[PDB]
């Protein structure tokens, strides 16, 4: 599935592209996953669009 | 790691129990795991209070 790792430096590109699969944490310092068995294409283009390489598919 | 199934009623005893590892999602009919690797105590009480038996660890 996927998750957001400690390098997230909280860009929110991944809330802005795929709003389905990700949001902020209550701080608004990490990104939160939704739905980390999610197959929507948004979520390639969040690991893409993410600067820290946070995004990853375990 | 900790999961949040279908089952989830909103309960939301998760969120007031332990507010580091759950979080309610936007629509605020599903909680959300922030942190699906915890450790925490207050996850196993978690767990034990949700009625739907929506939180799980696979
Ligand atoms: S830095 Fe964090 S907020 Fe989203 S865009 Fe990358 S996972
Ligand atoms: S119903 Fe849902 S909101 Fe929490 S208490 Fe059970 S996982």
């Amino acid at each position: 599935p996927i998750e957001v790792n400690d390098d997230c430096m909280a860009c929110e590109a991944c809330v802005e592209i795929c709003p389905d699969v990700f949001e902020m944490n209550e701080e608004g310092d990490k990104a939160v996953v939704i739905n980390p068995d999610s197959d929507l294409d948004c979520v390639e283009e969040a690991i893409d669009s993410c600067p820290a390489e946070a995004i990853v598919r375990s």
